[PDB]
């Protein structure tokens, strides 16, 4: 008798019932600085709730790992029942969505990320090229001068029907560690990557908590990342 793969007849919300490991790949480059990381993990739509640990593959990180970790899968937001139709992020999977952002550093460079975030086998991958231009050697980000701590931000989400997809606007703030504050400028697109149809939603946004930690026995550079994300707006 025959024989049906999960894929083959789910598809969307169902898929984040339980919880699903996650990889994320990112090549960077910033002011001609070359760097990977390769990070991994878990997510738990149900709570909201991903864990993930990164390690710079390349040696020591050109830039501090705050800046990085927004680029590091809004599928694992908890959307409550009330918003199940404005969930785009889901609603685009297994074959996932194309994130593209431009992150402005006042007085300073800016980053442009392009991530592809879809189902590869069982595990949800994230995976990015991120290029940096016009960063100051001096400032805050090449000079490694933001506090390893993260605050929380909500990103405010509008439909955009011209292109299928999702637009998103956020001001991210990093502690300076001479108690200033150095501001991300966030501008993103999401777009599916599948043909099939996707929820387009009303306006909305997702609520950002995160943590960041070390672990004292990887000597390899390296962040360990707690985040908690729902949505609200509806």
């Amino acid at each position: 008798n025959l024989y049906f793969q999960g894929h083959m007849v789910s598809k969307g919300e169902e898929l984040f019932t339980g919880v699903v490991p996650i990889l994320v790949e990112l090549d960077g480059d910033v002011n001609g600085h070359k760097f990977s990381v390769r990070g991994e993990g878990e997510g738990d739509a149900t709570n909201g709730k991903l864990t993930l640990k990164f390690i710079c593959t390349t040696g020591k990180l050109p830039v501090p790992w705050p800046t990085l970790v927004t680029t590091f899968v809004a599928c694992f937001s908890r959307y409550p029942d009330h918003m199940k139709q404005h969930d785009f992020f889901k609603s685009a999977m297994p074959e996932g969505y194309v994130q593209e952002r431009t992150i402005s550093f006042k007085d300073d460079g800016t980053y442009k990320t392009r991530a592809e975030v879809k189902f590869e086998g069982d595990t949800l991958v994230n995976r990015i090229e991120l290029k940096g231009i016009d960063f100051k050697e001096d400032g805050n980000i090449l000079g490694h001068k933001l506090e390893y701590n993260f605050n929380s931000h909500n990103v405010y989400i509008t439909a955009d029907k011209q292109k299928n997809g999702i637009k998103a606007n956020f001001k991210i703030r990093h502690n300076v560690e001479d108690g200033s504050v150095q501001l991300a400028d966030h501008y993103q697109q999401n777009t599916p990557i599948g043909d099939g149809p996707v929820l387009l939603p009303d306006n909305h946004y997702l609520s950002h908590q995160s943590a960041l930690s070390k672990d004292p026995n990887e000597k390899r550079d390296h962040m360990v990342l707690l985040e908690f994300v729902t949505a609200a707006g509806i």
